[PDB]
């Protein structure tokens, strides 16, 4: 079988990762969500919330599991029997960085990044600026899933 | 009427800003300089001294106004009675970021954001840069303007 | 009053340039559309096709208004009275050249140029690209106005 | 089963395309090489020339295969009954446009576009510019498979 | 002693090259403008008009030559006896190409390209645009020295 | 005689630098690698062993030396009686940043700054990146110089 990996914090899933998620599982016969702890103290949803959140959100896609994601991305994608990872790409990637760590990923564990983009509808959402927009009362419930909309108007409230 | 809303902390404003005002200004009824407090407590300059370099900067365009911006630029351009943000492009300006939000902003608020290169001979000053520059003993009073460079010589000596 | 030229080839306009005129005419209180005659013979439509185009394409916008450029940009720019350009940016537009062209253009003419990027669903599209799929038969309908299609069609049967 | 094809007019295939034809090999079940004809009268090897090259530097592969593309390459996608283009990365690739007929190519026919980073050591080959630095003649014989070297001696000689 | 070699197709010279070839001259024992001839019958000028052009430019310079380039750069580079390439960024430099080409040049002859950027009021000149600007009856005689501004006057009329 | 700084933090000096101060030490008559203490307290290894790791790495120039930089570079530059900065350029690098600081830093100073792209097998690899992919077991063995290999492996363990 063929697999691959698609990491991230997903603090929160955005339409932009679910529409990178039904690629990846179109085209590979198993898709892990790899959800990465953030390194310190630092998030908006608890690693629980995240993973309910994708899930919630991916139930469309039966060939796709969600798992927390420990260490190197590399040592992950291994330990799930894969060699590729699948990142999107949006407006406002820093595509410099992912490319140096697609090279770095490569080099130390032979695992290959394949990099596709988002849907220009959803090309312009990341979890960063869905968080501070819907804070300071904007609305971006357009380009959330609608477990994270549910979950954000919560601790909004 | 026409209008547009320049968005920023000018902290302090350089001339790479005040070039940005003068062609706003030349292009539309109304400019609004939208001064907008740093989230936390982290500036050089405070509100009020950032209000007055701006104010003394541009003496010279009577069609500008200098405001307080509070909560999201656009419900900041709405309550202006506009509809156009304009930004500055130099050398340094993370340009994706600013797409990422010209996209975002006209998706909440049907706010349209214009990008105009400042001229090359300010287009390598920053606020940022030049206060680095300035506290470490470098000239820079050739990019700032004069309200700018009285206030930036006291509070280094 | 304020105004602001939008400039090119469009041949044909697409529902992308539709979007940057819609942007100009809300903010200016005239635009002028100047279609610029290809420099050799090269074009799929020809002037009167191309005006009828944009004329038709732009009844909802009365405060715009379509010409034929000729010479610099910046000559007949200021030939209307006006000293703004703006132009759209999508996805493969040359930014880099843009930026040199404005510099130059502020150069030898004080014309400010303002750029502002396309809708999302619209920034995928430019001239060039869907006449090379229209003719190897892919449909790019969605893409172009109604009076391009028409046409685009009679004139690949 | 899972399917890509790496679409391009390999003239000559260089191993900065092969390093991509290995990682596609290794990721999907089935791999197809689309040789595009060029537009007009303009190749350096014929058609059959190419397909030799691209079919004697891909020996190793068994799960690849090498067909002439026709038309619209998602038209060739879809006849290949697969809906996914792997395109490599390299230093000088214009990804914006590469972006533009992703975003287009999924538009008019649903088929996703992966991007790959190739090769350090093979990402400084480009097909142009291995022919131009042989043509007045440099040493690129690293850079391209030996089947191509071969052929591209004895055209030289 | 130290060298390094300006290569170009300078037609014509602008300030940015002279700019450049100033910062080289500054840093080097010796420098190389070498004249890279068109490769088909496409100049505005002649390799005699050319080669004297920059040489009445750089009569300032006295360690610099001008020579006319013949076949790959690296090679004569190498016959210079130096292993240095200096080049001029400017606005709508194609930075990729001139990468992609500064690792090629490093892998077949293992000669250094280093890279400078031009004074911000020189950064928008190029040749091409010039050529194109003054032909229409723009004047850009700021940006050219005045040698060629004598030279392009007479052509003109 | 000629000359040229080579500045960083190299907290480690990576293979990358290393190639970018053979470069420098082959072109220039003399070489300094100015090591810049980090603004507050935030290194992995302190000065005097980064000091020893440069030092251990670049016994085989002998035209180079190693010092700490106080203060802004281009002071150092002057203090050194030198008038270059050179610096690599790597997968990953803001260039952007780095122009804006290399046109601020001429401004000032009268300083130029050569570009360098490094070799494409070490242009993945930063001081940031080496560490963190280390620290979570990684092998960056490769890319980094023995005597940094050496106390990576004691500090690791
Ligand atoms: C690969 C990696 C870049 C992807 O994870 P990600 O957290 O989802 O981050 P992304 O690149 O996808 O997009 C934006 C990211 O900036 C991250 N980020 C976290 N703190 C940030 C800071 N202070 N400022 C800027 N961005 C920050 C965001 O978390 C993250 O998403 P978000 O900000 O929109 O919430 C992240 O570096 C990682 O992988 N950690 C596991 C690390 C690993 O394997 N490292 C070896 C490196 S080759
Ligand atoms: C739009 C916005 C980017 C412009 O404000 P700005 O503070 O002047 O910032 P700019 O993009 O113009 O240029 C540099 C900026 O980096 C800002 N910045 C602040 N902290 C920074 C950090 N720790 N590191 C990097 N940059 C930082 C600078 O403040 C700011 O200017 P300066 O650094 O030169 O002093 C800013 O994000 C904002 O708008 N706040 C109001 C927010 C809003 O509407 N958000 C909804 C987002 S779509
Ligand atoms: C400003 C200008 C770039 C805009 O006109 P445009 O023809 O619509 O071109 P755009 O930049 O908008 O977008 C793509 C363009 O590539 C143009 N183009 C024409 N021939 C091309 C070639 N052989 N290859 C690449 N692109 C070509 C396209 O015409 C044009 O649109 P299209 O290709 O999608 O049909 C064009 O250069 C111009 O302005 N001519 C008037 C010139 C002027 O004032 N020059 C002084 C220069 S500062
Ligand atoms: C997708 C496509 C970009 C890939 O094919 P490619 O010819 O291998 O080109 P690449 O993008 O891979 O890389 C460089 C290319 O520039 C091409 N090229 C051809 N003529 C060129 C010109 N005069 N100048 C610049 N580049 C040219 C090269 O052929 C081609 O490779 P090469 O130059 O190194 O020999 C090409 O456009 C194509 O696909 N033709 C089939 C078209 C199709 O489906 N079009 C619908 C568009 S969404
Ligand atoms: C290195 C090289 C890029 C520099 O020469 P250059 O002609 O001055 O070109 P530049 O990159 O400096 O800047 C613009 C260039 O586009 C060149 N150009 C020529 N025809 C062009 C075309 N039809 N369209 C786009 N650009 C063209 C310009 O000549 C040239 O300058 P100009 O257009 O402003 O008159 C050129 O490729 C060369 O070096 N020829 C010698 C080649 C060599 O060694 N090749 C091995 C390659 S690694
Ligand atoms: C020029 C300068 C950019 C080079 O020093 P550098 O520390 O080696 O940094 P580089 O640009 O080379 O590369 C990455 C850098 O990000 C630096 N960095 C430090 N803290 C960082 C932060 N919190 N996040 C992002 N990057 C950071 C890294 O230190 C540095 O290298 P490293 O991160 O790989 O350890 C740095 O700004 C400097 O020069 N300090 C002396 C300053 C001076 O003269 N300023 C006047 C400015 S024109």
């Amino acid at each position: 079988m063929t697999g691959a990996v698609c990491p991230g914090s997903f603090d929160p899933v955005t339409l932009g990762h679910v529409d990178i998620f039904e690629r990846a599982a179109a085209q590979f016969d198993e898709v892990v969500v790899a959800i990465l702890v953030n390194p310190a103290k630092t998030g908006m949803f608890d690693l629980d919330e995240r993973i309910a959140m994708v899930k919630e959100s991916t139930t469309h896609l039966p060939n796709l599991r969600v798992q927390v994601g420990h260490g190197l991305v590399v040592d992950f994608v291994r330990s799930c029997g894969m060699t590729a990872i699948v990142k999107g790409l949006r407006t406002g990637t820093d595509f410099e960085y992912e490319l140096q760590m697609a090279q770095m990923n490569k080099h130390i564990a032979g695992v290959d990044t394949f990099f596709v983009a988002t849907a220009p509808r959803y090309s312009f959402v990341s979890s960063s600026l869905a968080k501070e927009v819907a804070m300071l009362g904007g609305d971006v419930s357009e380009l959330l899933p609608e477990p994270v909309n549910r979950r954000l108007r919560d601790r909004l409230n």
